[PDB]
């Protein structure tokens, strides 16, 4: 157990980020309870924390240090963050041209809460995704790879805005860092979901796997031994109910405007199904299916399907979705609930930390 590598991964999903935040409030509460430490934080137990879009916002807030070199936010402060700032982040600009939101409020709250902190200060390994529309490549922010590429030591608010800058919802982000020679290095970034990692769990374990080649703390997973890997992957939900989906017949005459409204919800649901399929395949092949815990809601209904609905009523329904998800089974023909599997996961995180002491 002591040699095991621990990875947390949080999906994108706009305001639906309330669902994994509710799950993480439960998990961090279990850790605090079990280790008799009210200051226990997720970053004290996880070697790697990965997130895309609002999952990346969450990652930045629970891994960025405050003045006492402790995580900026407790997991129970995330849902209040969405209730307080969600309505102003998703306040329509009403501008004729451009995205639905001007992103000014989102930039300001991230600047306020993250200050001048840089990714090299992260209290654990972070994996925050984006897509660069200038270089036409994914740009993944981590602490590792800063040795070879120091221009990647961006500010946490630049990284956090960029990972969530969804095309047609927010404007793309432009910012600059400096290279080893002192030359300027520019970023032209959009949401990590465009990099196909709306679910970044496989990217997170790949970053951990590369680190195993150079960091002794990660040596146990060196040659793909995912038996020594604990992975918690959190979804923001999908839907398969006919009332929210489409037929090929109706879609025959859709123009680019209608397709742009649905293409990202489709690619994000696909990223959830495909990433989970790759990971389940890998963990099952090593008879280590229970090392991978995927907490996902598969029947979102009503207003909860919209990632930018920050109305008080919808946010309250998302808390209920997260609280109900805890009581749901981990799979069909397995009555183990998510709450029970998360208590089991907390116990492993706690025992591993005590083992490394």
């Amino acid at each position: 157990l002591g040699e095991m590598v621990t990875v947390l991964s949080i999906d994108g999903g706009g305001i639906r980020g309330i669902i994994p935040a509710t799950i993480l409030e439960f998990l961090e509460g279990q850790l605090q309870e079990m280790d008799n430490n009210a200051d226990a934080r997720l970053a004290d137990y996880f070697d790697v924390i990965g997130g895309t879009s609002t999952g990346g916002l969450l990652t930045a807030m629970i891994s960025t240090p405050n003045e006492n070199n402790r995580p900026f936010a407790a997991a129970k402060e995330i849902v209040p963050f969405y209730f307080e700032h969600g309505p102003q982040i998703f306040n329509p600009s009403g501008q004729i041209l451009g995205p639905k939101y001007d992103g000014k409020y989102l930039m300001q709250v991230l600047q306020e809460k993250l200050g001048e902190t840089r990714v090299h200060q992260a209290l654990t390994e972070v994996v925050i995704s984006s897509f660069d529309i200038k270089t036409n490549k994914p740009v993944i922010f981590t602490k590792s790879n800063l040795a070879n590429s120091p221009e990647l030591d961006a500010k946490m608010y630049d990284i956090s805005y960029s990972t969530a800058a969804a095309p047609t919802y927010f404007p793309p982000h432009y910012f600059v860092t400096n290279t080893s020679n002192g030359d300027e290095y520019e970023f032209n970034l959009v949401d990590g979901a465009v990099a196909t990692v709306a679910d970044p769990a496989l990217l997170s374990i790949s970053v951990a796997t590369r680190l195993a080649q150079k960091d002794p703390a990660f040596a146990s997973i060196r040659s793909l031994n995912y038996k020594k890997m604990l992975l918690l992957s959190l979804g923001t939900g999908t839907t398969s109910e006919f009332d929210k989906t489409y037929t090929a017949k109706e879609a025959a005459t859709w123009t680019a405007v209608h397709w742009m409204l649905v293409i990202q919800k489709m690619t994000d649901a696909a990223s959830s199904y495909m990433t989970d399929y790759y990971l389940s395949t890998a963990f099952q092949a090593l008879d280590s299916k229970n090392n991978y815990l995927r907490v996902q809601e598969n029947a979102l209904t009503g207003t909860t399907t919209e990632m930018d609905d920050a109305s008080e009523a919808n946010m309250e329904l998302l808390v209920q979705v997260g609280e109900n998800l805890l009581k749901k089974p981990v799979s069909e023909d397995n009555p183990e609930t998510y709450e029970e599997a998360l208590k089991r996961f907390a116990k492993l995180l706690s025992d591993r930390k005590k083992l490394r002491a």
